[PDB]
């Protein structure tokens, strides 16, 4: 298992525009298109990302290319973030995959706001952090996924994904 496989499980794969758990237009492997209520705005954004007139539909290869770019940007965002980088660098490989999933889902800004869990993860206080992470709107809104990611930070293994 790796970050790619991990997020493909968490996000699924859809080739037609769809709404995500917050009702926003997305496509692919969780590639958010826009926060706008306008389906045309979403279609415009999709055509721009793909570089062709998609008419709301893409291929698996195109979904995978956007997925690659999104994982990349997520990592890069972490590395450039003064609040994130030091934490991520102190983590082992498994846990880092957990941090990327979070940033992938809620953004850099969003994750940078978990000040307390962040410090606990830097200190290797696994159980404590898992309890703090769960006290969040993130967990109450998407509890099955939050639990998987939380277990991954807690244990440092992929058990939650097998
Ligand atoms: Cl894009
Ligand atoms: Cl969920
Ligand atoms: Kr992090
Ligand atoms: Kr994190
Ligand atoms: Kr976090």
């Amino acid at each position: 298992m790796n970050i790619f496989e991990m997020l493909r499980i968490d996000e699924g794969l859809r080739l037609k525009i769809y709404k995500d758990t917050e009702g926003y237009y997305t496509i692919g492997i969780g590639h958010l298109l826009t926060k706008s209520p306008s389906l045309n705005a979403a279609k415009s954004e999709l055509d721009k990302a793909i570089g062709r007139n998609t008419n709301g539909v893409i291929t698996k290869d195109e979904a995978e290319k956007l997925f690659n770019q999104d994982v990349d940007a997520a990592v890069r965002g972490i590395l450039r973030n003064a609040k994130l980088k030091p934490v991520y660098d102190s983590l082992d490989a498994v846990r880092r995959a957990a941090a990327i999933n979070m940033v992938f889902q809620m953004g850099e800004t969003g994750v940078a706001g978990f000040t307390n869990s962040l410090r606990m993860l830097q200190q290797k206080r696994w159980d404590e952090a898992a309890v703090n992470l769960a006290k969040s709107r993130w967990y109450n809104q998407t509890p099955n996924r939050a639990k998987r990611v939380i277990t991954t930070f807690r244990t440092g293994t992929w058990d939650a994904y097998k």
